[PDB]
């Protein structure tokens, strides 16, 4: 496990597709919202 975030932005950039064109920074950067446990 490990899925920890560390930044607020988090609820923009989920509606914003970060969990799918930008993904590649919020796995690591934000993956509690994308889900990228």
């Amino acid at each position: 496990y490990g899925c920890l975030d560390r930044i607020f932005v988090c609820t923009s950039w989920a509606r914003k597709g970060f969990c799918d064109v930008r993904q590649r920074l919020m796995k690591r950067l934000c993956p509690r919202s994308c889900d990228f446990c």
